[PDB]
């Protein structure tokens, strides 16, 4: 099967995702639909049940609306099973119809359908090549109250119908009980409750374990994807052993919620999508976007210094999702404002690199405010709108031309208004240009790019008022005008002649673990993998072809690598580097450090024997940790992914840069526990 294939589950860069708002799109069963106080069938009400439901989406899947767009996937609401309470939020009634009130993930949401509907959900999705992504709140259950029990379901968590506990009363501490975030510090919003929603405690055996296994069902059931929620709300460490798990069992293309904001540029953001095993979601690519050509507060190099920071510090900028809005956002397109801004915006999405999200409603012109104004019924299921035609004129290109699923991005015309990027990998390129004016023209002169001398019809065929493109020898572009607000969209495909890789996934697990490593220009003939300097070939590799590879990791200490690969002549490709070698399978444990003061600005790191653990390199050490919510400084503590059952040597530091003070004495050792969480207290020593 080629890299563009719907069952290709870990590459999702050749795709055009289609964000759903389950109850908001198509009640396809009434018989399901919710009653009385929290049932609206006329969607008047965004805070109750509209209806909407797997089957809604199946017979859109099935009448060509999503296909005709060109849609490749689709990212759905959390299907697990949420409350059944109506609380009153102060005089207005509010149901769970946004599945992220959890009550049992061992379950499906009988508003959106049964597991059967679940899984013809499936089926009839893949057999249109959609590949299907579900959203997952692994972070908490629903709104509670520890002394009020009667309200809501106290944030009960079920498994499978087994009460595990709720919020009141919590003994076995499923929960945190530390209040709730002010969004102050990144560990406060972590240990204290998003919101009034029940903070489940990962460092307990049950929950950990209990998370563990239900996703192992949705695995079982099907998807192709995980959309995590509140990324930056869980403990990080927690998180990376929850992806080793699915990667162990069976790797998924997974992203993570990290909110950013304007302007904001996060390197714990950047950390997390580099070592964690999940993706994220580009909050700076649409705030940026956003920023650039809805709210008019930065220009073209802002557009551009975003895509070139971006694509530094993202270790896999191409596996990031891009999106001009979503469910806790305007809707991009205001009443007022003139609709070529979000099909601009549509199209540089669709071009640019990483996965294409596009929010359910985009396509047929909806606004609407903030929760819940933007969350409304898709008023119209017409193929006969601009933004339609866009993305069917454009999604179709991340399948059939790499340059745009995999290529790198580079500014070849600027200005305050225009801008005119190129994408490129192997033979294979793709130049568009947007004039954010919306009433004036650009004069597009000495315009050089990579494009073979011929000449390129817009593929937005007009649409856009794009035009034709002249490119002489040099790959120079003869002089044009640009229109206002003009978008063309011009391209190039070729075979590759040698070996490229575009892309891995997953890119963490332990060794056995089989490896997508997708390109083109691979051959047909099984040549040789690599994981640094180890070579692999014949059987570990289990198949080999054109655009697609699959490999099983060798036994290679737990490690970082780079993956290469060489056709079956002996020419070598390109590198991809970040890969890491877990040591094995991932458990989650808490390691506790007392009386380890320090100066303001300086703090305390762990470092240890296996590569989880930095392997004693103080650069690639585990921190900072923290002294505020769990335990107090000058108490830190901090969340780790270590190896199962592994018996391992530590020690505790003190950074302040890179500067490093090592704990006194010997090194502490423990064992790993084999299944569920652990906790390793120690004192610092001097
Ligand atoms: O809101 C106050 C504080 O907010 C911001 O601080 C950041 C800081 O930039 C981050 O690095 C991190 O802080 C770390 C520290 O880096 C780390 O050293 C440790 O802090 C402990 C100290 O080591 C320990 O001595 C003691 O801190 C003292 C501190 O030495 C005193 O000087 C005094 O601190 C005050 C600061 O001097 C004052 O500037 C201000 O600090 C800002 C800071 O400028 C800003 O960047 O307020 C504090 C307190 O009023 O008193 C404290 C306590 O006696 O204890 C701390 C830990 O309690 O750990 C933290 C991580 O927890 O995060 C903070 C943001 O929270
Ligand atoms: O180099 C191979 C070495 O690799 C691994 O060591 C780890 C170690 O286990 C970690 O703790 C950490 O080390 C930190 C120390 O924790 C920290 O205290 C400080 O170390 C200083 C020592 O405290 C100090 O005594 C002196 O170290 C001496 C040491 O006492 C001598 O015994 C000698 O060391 C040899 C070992 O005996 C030998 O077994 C082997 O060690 C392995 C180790 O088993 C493995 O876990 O080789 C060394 C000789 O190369 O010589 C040193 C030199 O005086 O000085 C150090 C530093 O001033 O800092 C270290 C970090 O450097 O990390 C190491 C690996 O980096
Ligand atoms: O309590 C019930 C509410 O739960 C539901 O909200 C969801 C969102 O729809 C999710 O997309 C997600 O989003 C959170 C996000 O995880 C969190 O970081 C936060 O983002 C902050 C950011 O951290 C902060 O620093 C600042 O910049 O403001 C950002 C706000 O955009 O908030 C997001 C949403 O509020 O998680 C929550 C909770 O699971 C439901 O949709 C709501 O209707 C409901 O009230
Ligand atoms: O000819 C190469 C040149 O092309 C682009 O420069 C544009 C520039 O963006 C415009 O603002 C204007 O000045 O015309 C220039 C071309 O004549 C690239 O930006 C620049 O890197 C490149 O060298
Ligand atoms: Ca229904
Ligand atoms: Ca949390």
């Amino acid at each position: 099967a080629p890299d563009t294939s719907v069952s290709n589950k870990q590459n999702f860069s050749t795709d055009v995702i289609y964000q759903i708002f389950t109850d908001r799109f198509s009640d396809g069963n009434p018989a399901n639909n919710p009653t009385g106080a929290a049932f609206d069938g006329t969607c008047t009400n965004l805070r109750l049940y509209c209806g909407g439901d797997w089957q809604g989406i199946i017979n859109k899947i099935n009448d060509g609306y999503l296909t005709g767009m060109g849609v490749t996937a689709i990212w759905i609401s959390q299907p697990v099973e949420n409350i059944y309470s109506i609380i009153n939020y102060s005089g207005v009634n509010n149901t769970a119809y946004h599945g992220y009130w959890a009550r049992d993930f061992k379950k499906t949401n009988p508003a959106y359908g049964t597991i059967a509907d679940f899984q013809n959900l499936i089926a009839a999705a893949h057999a249109k090549n959609i590949k299907v992504i579900i959203d997952f709140a692994p972070n908490h259950t629903s709104p509670a109250s520890s002394d009020q029990p009667s309200f809501a379901e106290n944030g009960r968590l079920y498994d499978n119908g087994t009460l595990l506990g709720g919020y009141t009363n919590d003994t076995q501490n499923l929960f945190h009980h530390n209040g709730g975030t002010d969004f102050s510090t990144t560990e406060n919003g972590i240990y204290k409750n998003l919101y009034d929603l029940a903070d489940l405690n990962h460092n307990n055996s049950t929950v950990d374990v209990y998370l563990k296994d239900a996703i192992k069902m949705w695995l079982d059931l099907g998807i192709d994807g995980i959309r995590m929620n509140a990324v930056k709300h869980m403990p990080f460490g927690w998180q990376k052993s929850f992806m080793a798990a699915v990667n162990n069992y069976k790797p998924v293309f997974t992203f993570g919620q990290w909110f950013l904001g304007v302007n904001e540029v996060s390197p714990e953001n950047h950390k997390f999508a580099n070592e964690s095993g999940m993706s994220l979601l580009d909050f700076r690519f649409a705030q940026k976007v956003r920023q650039v050509f809805r709210d008019n507060t930065d220009n073209m190099y802002g557009l551009k210094a975003m895509l070139e920071g971006s694509a530094a510090d993202y270790a896999q900028v191409d596996d990031q999702v891009t999106f001009i809005d979503n469910h806790d956002m305007e809707r991009f397109h205001a009443s007022n404002a003139n609709r070529r801004k979000l099909e601009q915006a549509l199209a540089f999405t669709l071009t640019s690199r990483g996965v294409p999200a596009i929010y359910y409603g985009t396509e047929q012109y909806m606004s609407g405010g903030t929760d819940p104004d933007n969350r409304a019924r898709i008023p119209s299921f017409s193929t006969s709108t601009t933004a339609y035609q866009v993305i069917q004129k454009l999604a179709p290109l991340r399948k059939c031309n790499p340059a745009i699923a995999y290529g790198s991005t580079q500014e070849r015309w600027i200005n305050n208004d225009v801008l005119i990027y190129e994408r490129k990998f192997g033979s294979n390129v793709a130049v568009v240009a947007v004039n954010r004016n919306l009433n004036a023209p650009a004069s597009i002169s000495g315009l050089v790019t990579s494009l073979p001398q011929g000449s390129y019809n817009d593929v937005l065929g007009g649409l856009l008022n794009g035009n034709t493109l002249s490119v002489g020898s040099g790959g120079a572009a003869s002089n044009f005008t640009l229109a206002a607000g003009g978008t063309a969209v011009w391209q190039y495909t070729a075979a590759t002649a040698t070996p490229t890789i575009g892309h891995v996934g997953p890119m963490m697990a332990k060794p056995g673990v089989t490896i997508t490593i997708d390109g083109r220009g691979f051959g047909s003939s099984k040549g040789t993998v690599y994981f640094g300097t180890t070579a692999v070939s014949g059987a570990d590799i289990t198949s080999w072809e054109d655009t697609q590879i699959k490999v099983k990791i060798p036994a290679v200490a737990g490690g970082n690598y780079n993956i290469k690969v060489a056709n079956a002549a002996g020419t070598a490709s390109n590198v991809y580097d970040n890969f890491e070698v877990l040591s094995g399978d991932q458990v989650s444990v808490r390691f506790v450090v007392n009386n380890a003061t320090t100066a303001l600005g300086q703090n305390v790191y762990l470092t240890g024997s296996v590569s989880e653990l930095g392997n004693w390199d103080p650069a690639k050490a585990i921190g900072p940790m923290y002294n505020q919510v769990v335990y107090q400084y000058p108490n830190w503590y901090y969340d780790v992914s270590v190896p199962a059952g592994k018996t391992i040597e530590f020690k505790f530091l003190k950074k302040q840069g890179s500067t490093v003070t090592w704990e006194g004495g010997s090194n502490h050792t423990f064992t790993a526990p084999s299944s569920g969480t652990a906790t390793i207290n120690v004192n610092w020593q001097p």
